[PDB]
């Protein structure tokens, strides 16, 4: 019911978004995610490193927002969308893991 959503939609309907670095360590905050805490973020961020590839999966999920891990260049960001839940008539594939 989650789903993790191409960056390609989770990046203009986020709100907020935290840049990490590789090692785990926060390099830039922005958005809604300065006031958003960074608590188990990181810990979530390498679980879900194994876990998705360039989908987003829902790291933080708080009642105003709900953040997404990404995979990028080299780094970890993680986009916040505010409880986007309009317009989802969009499937993510799980992958060509075979």
């Amino acid at each position: 019911m989650k789903s993790s959503i191409p960056i390609t939609e989770v990046l203009p309907r986020a709100v907020g978004s935290l840049t990490f670095d590789e090692n785990y360590n926060l390099l830039d905050t922005s958005g809604v995610a300065k006031v958003i805490e960074k608590s188990p973020i990181a810990e979530i961020i390498r679980k879900s490193n194994a876990e998705l590839g360039r989908l987003g999966y829902s790291v933080y999920e708080d009642a105003q927002y709900i953040g997404h891990a990404f995979k990028k260049a080299g780094h970890f960001i993680v986009y916040f969308t505010p409880k986007n839940k309009n317009r989802e008539g969009v499937v993510p594939p799980v992958g060509i893991t075979n």
